[PDB]
């Protein structure tokens, strides 16, 4: 059982490099518009506090540079929805995918292709945290690499990366450029909320290693839902609703273990500690898989 | 730090699938070639002790179905090399990548593309275990699947895909000679115990070093025998030159000589860690390579 992400050529394909003056970054080309984070229009000064309506009217089409591997494609319009620019180029992109977009909800999972100067470097599993950061890996050069999942061939495209807080996490935003969270494209240095555990999320991992022939954390105790909650909330995880549990199901007929009953485990390692032991190689609860990507895997 | 995969698109464009018979599983179509494994050829009579060379007597081009998606490849040569088999098509892959095929060494990673029926499922990052393993997520039909790296749009094959009784993955290289041990039969096989990725640790602590983390440094040398024989008694894998030269770079970009780091390792080994952290844990990682430490740093 390992972090696994999609397959990524499908997006690779529509990855394009984009230029205004001094500031390159990564764009996503779909049909005939490039996507991009909007402060690529920014000079170093204008950065920390950006009046983006007042500096887009006083581009031109032929101040962005768009190149396509080595092609330069021609902008011949733009606008910006949010804090996305919308580049229209003259040049359908051939490779565009079955494609939607979509917003994430806190907790749900994807896959990031990071990308530098238009091409994709790398491709890992990212989850939304309950406070609207993502834990991933990005260096200068990285905005506008994009967050995806696949499903049938069709790429629902839910995040392109603006940032790097000081702790080291990560922001952005959706495709309709609204960011997760309550960060801001400026040049300032950004505190997320607190951060939470995604408790049905440990507790599908919970699960996966208990399909891969893990037991040594359950336990003959149960617990009610309200009792889980009240100590669940003062380790700092998020609650459980009946939808979790109802999420859960599968898992639970496949095990033959009660979620409540995983729910009592959960505690009993909560108020316990792992004492030095590992699940599924882990000394530490992981709670980046969803219930899908456990039956998924 | 995150595992990173390599971006999978120009792996994904050579996958197909191959049918003998009732046995289906994947082959990797490069140029007018499709490479899988032999044992497609077996029944379930055969794959106890099967005897490749008469199996494949038997067989003719007409009896090998090769497929990209529905689409079926026409079969014009067979051939043998170790446990690979071999199949000429009459159609030169145009998404064949710039590829070379290389045999990996123990503590070197690559990006696993797990793929069903020739369509790929998902990526991830294995390391070669010093006992010749991966841990893999890798179901029935995974077989065929392709490990590999990416250098300057370049990709070296390194890994065919057996599941062990303990749950860890063996396999071939693209020439057919397996990583370790084991045999292509239906066969119960073990690895020979496991022993710590000594140069992936010392490439973690100099990836701790470059980052601020360094209380661990100390005053100290050791030669590179007196290291091996202490590193052995701790179930840590020996040092070899080739090792010494690709912590080259780390060296050079921290100052730290690599001998200094391994009396620094010595150390820790003897001492323990007490209670101290490197990088936020308290386990020492032997899954990220040199290549690996210098890609995200
Ligand atoms: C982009 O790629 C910009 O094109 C860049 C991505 C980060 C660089 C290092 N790792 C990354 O993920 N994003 C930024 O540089 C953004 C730009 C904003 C959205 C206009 N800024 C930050 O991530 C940023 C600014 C500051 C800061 O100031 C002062 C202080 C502390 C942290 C910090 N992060
Ligand atoms: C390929 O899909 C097969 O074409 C399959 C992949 C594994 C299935 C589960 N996870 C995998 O990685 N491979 C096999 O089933 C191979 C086939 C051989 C090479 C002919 N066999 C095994 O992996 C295998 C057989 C046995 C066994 O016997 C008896 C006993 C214990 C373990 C075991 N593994």
């Amino acid at each position: 059982f390992r972090k696994m992400a999609f397959p990524s050529g499908k997006v690779e394909g529509c990855m394009v490099q984009v230029t205004c003056g001094t500031t390159t970054l990564n764009g996503l080309w779909l049909d005939d518009v490039v996507y991009c984070p909007r402060h690529v229009i920014c000079t170093s000064e204008d950065i920390l506090n950006p009046n983006y309506e007042d500096l887009l009217i006083r581009k031109s089409n032929h101040n962005f540079l768009v190149q396509a591997g080595n092609v330069q494609l021609r902008v011949i319009g733009h606008s910006m929805q949010n804090c996305v620019l919308k580049l229209k180029v003259d040049t359908a992109n051939p490779k565009t995918p079955k494609y939607k977009f979509v917003r994430i909800q806190p907790g749900q999972t994807f896959s990031v292709l990071a990308c530098y100067n238009g091409s994709p470097s790398g491709v890992y599993q990212c989850a939304m945290r309950p406070n609207f950061t993502i834990k991933g890996s990005f260096l200068n050069g990285s905005c506008g690499s994009v967050g995806f999942n696949i499903d049938y061939d069709c790429v629902s495209f839910c995040y392109m990366h603006h940032m790097e807080l000081p702790t080291g996490v990560h922001a952005g935003t959706d495709l309709e450029g609204n960011f997760y969270g309550p960060f801001v494209d400026r040049q300032t240095a950004q505190a997320a909320g607190t951060d939470t555990t995604i408790t049905v999320n440990v507790l599908a991992w919970l699960y996966a290693a208990v399909i891969n022939g893990d037991r040594w954390f359950l336990n003959r105790f149960t617990t009610t839902l309200n009792d889980f909650n009240l100590v669940a909330m003062k380790y700092n995880y998020e609650p459980l609703t009946q939808d979790h549990v109802d999420i859960l199901g599968p898992l639970s007929a496949q095990t033959g273990i009660a979620v409540l009953d995983m729910c009592a485990s959960l505690k009993e390692l909560l108020q316990n500690g792992m004492n030095g032991r590992t699940i599924l190689g882990s000394a530490l609860l992981e709670d980046e898989f969803t219930p899908f990507d456990v039956v998924r895997q």
